[PDB]
């Protein structure tokens, strides 16, 4: 599988890779400040200037890196973009959007179910397809008329973290040139090469901070429930770090849009049911500040991952875990690191199968 | 808060009052085997047929049967069929589609986020909105340029029951209606309608087993953990099963796109964490109990919920827990029956507060 050098896991291993892995990613398509995708050939352009929709697909962790990019298309490129889980739209018969580009997102490539919605989908009208993947000469790559590989290097632990941060990487690339394609302000491209110009030394900064959630795993490590909360582009991020504990951890950790807590779920608060919220803004956290002290009673508690900018004080029951501020654009990528990292530690204290947690593997090749 | 007559609860109650409810919604609303939407006015048509597009926003278990609809309106009348979280597209920067229809779906008419949807989605470019709810004069109905009351009744008890299969019926009925303006094939609206006239019946016939469920409920009343698993419009019904669990049983249920137990939640799974799945067809329940196979060390079960016609055979970790034949297009309506009598069995078992769970409150007035 390959030389673990220092580190314990091929996980920890793939986490710490992570700025090596997006600088490597960015190679050859950062050209005189402009997202440079002509690896995609001469006639790409002309396809993508057709796109008026976009249809991701994808499982797993490739899903929810596809549902962070949904709102960078629709918010800074305009571009209408529905993402699904791929055994869902293998499965039904759907309704097709005009101009619509089909792209699906697959550390492996060959995963049965999205490489099945792939097959169904050349049959159903789409302007065409566009593979974001890990792996060469993979299924998935090479059916799809395009693919753009995120070289992020082999990912060997089955809980993806690199390949995850390097796909999102690859999409905000696609979402600076679509915005460009379309003749939208300028600004917009600047903005996500500077942020992604910008992430990797990021990364390595919130890595040298990496034994502050070594110590916040101590207070994960003995439940057996979480709630990840998380608005709009964190929203994902939330559904993310919930997958990841639940696949190292073992514990029951579900993610919930910031804003549906008090829709249900604040019923099941309790003392063995930590709340995680994932980069709010004070209007927000002041809602959820409200809605924990209503489960005061049971020993309710916020973890709030947050900008040291922003100001916050923890409290008995808030508990602030002060990040470097960081660019919007890129925010989303930069607060899947400490979720993987929180996961990692609790799954290290625990002592369960980091690189192969009990009845997972890397990929499904089977439906 | 009204006369519960014979039932202990309100909850109970307006279960038991879903046929009678179902009917009520029909009233006025089938004319010689159509759809007859005419109480929207003479332009309704008009509109409607301009439709290319259908954007729902809602809530908690109103979100949930937006979900369930956008299946039927993809699949059956051909139209691209978007559903959000009420508070996710308020925050963000949305892009708009061509020609859609906003539909908000509220069983109160006043939850602050779905009435904030409402409100910003004036300014940004719908051909215009639609109100799906059951309090006549709310603010959801009298801002939005059409209404359609599911007249279900007064609905006390928090968790909702019947105004979510209400609003399921009269979705369906617009998809009907949307069917025959786009000059679709006039069976889609007659299995519709068919299915429609049978529904209530058939839920009597569900109501009328209530025992064997409250059988059922005595093997959850003590887990702590539970996932829900449903495929394509079941899905979402699974979605809403765990969501009743949660709220009148505070049992940690959550809910999964049965595709994606593999990639993920199986490494869950013990004992203590009972997997329910809602009707799946052979070759779903196949895969899925290959899945508990992987765990049967340690105490994995199944626990299906299916038409007793598909065959399938009570084994020591799968229990079928036999339904009655019903019709294709209303079978999301009618499998949920059965999860809200589960959830309110536990909640007797247990003694829970069904009525006012914890924390809880009909409607959420404010964001
Ligand atoms: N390994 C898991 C992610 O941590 C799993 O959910 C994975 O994301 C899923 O199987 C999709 O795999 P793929 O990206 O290779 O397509
Ligand atoms: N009462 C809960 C449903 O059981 C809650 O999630 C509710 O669905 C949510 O508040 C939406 O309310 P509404 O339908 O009145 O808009
Ligand atoms: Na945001
Ligand atoms: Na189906």
């Amino acid at each position: 599988a390959g030389d673990k050098g220092i580190y314990r896991h091929y996980m920890q291993k793939e986490i710490y890779e992570q700025p090596n892995a997006i600088k490597n990613t960015l190679t050859g398509r950062i050209s005189h400040g402009q997202v440079d995708l002509s690896e995609l050939g001469p006639n790409a352009d002309e396809l993508l200037s057709k796109v008026e929709h976009i249809q991701i697909l994808a499982c797993g962790t490739s899903y929810n890196s596809g549902m962070v990019s949904r709102y960078w298309f629709e918010s800074l490129a305009g571009i209408p973009c529905d993402v699904e889980i791929a055994s869902e739209f293998r499965y039904r018969k759907s309704a097709v959007r005009r101009n619509s580009l089909m792209i699906t997102l697959s550390q492996s490539g060959e995963t049965a179910d999205t490489l099945a919605g792939l097959r169904l989908s050349k049959e159903l009208g789409y302007l065409g397809s566009l593979a974001i993947c890990n792996v060469p000469g993979s299924s998935l790559v090479r059916e799809s008329d395009l693919a753009l590989m995120t070289n992020a290097g082999t990912e060997i632990g089955v809980a993806s973290t690199k390949a995850f941060t390097t796909q999102l990487t690859v999409l905000l690339m696609l979402v600076a040139k679509l915005s460009r394609l379309k003749g939208l302000d300028a600004s917009i491209e600047h903005d996500i090469v500077h942020g992604l110009q910008a992430l990797p030394s990021r990364i390595e900064q919130m890595l040298s901070q990496d034994k502050r959630i070594e110590a916040l795993a101590e207070d994960f490590s003995d439940k057996h429930h979480a709630l990840f909360l998380g608005r709009g582009d964190q929203y994902p991020i939330a559904l993310e770090g919930a997958l990841k504990l639940k696949e190292i951890s073992y514990i029951h950790a579900e993610a919930y849009a910031a804003g549906e807590l008090k829709h249900g779920p604040l019923a099941l608060i309790d003392a063995d049911m930590p709340v995680i919220v994932v980069a709010p803004n004070n209007e927000l956290l002041e809602k959820l500040k409200s809605n924990i002290e209503e489960v005061r009673a049971r020993g309710g508690q916020l973890y709030v991952f947050a900008d040291q900018d922003a100001g916050f004080v923890s409290s008995d029951n808030m508990h602030i875990i002060e990040m470097p501020h960081v660019e919007e654009v890129i925010a989303p990528i930069f607060y899947t690191v400490p979720l993987q990292l929180l996961a990692y530690h609790v799954a290290l204290i625990k002592g369960t199968d980091v690189d192969q947690p009990r009845n997972l593997a890397k990929s499904v090749t089977v439906e």
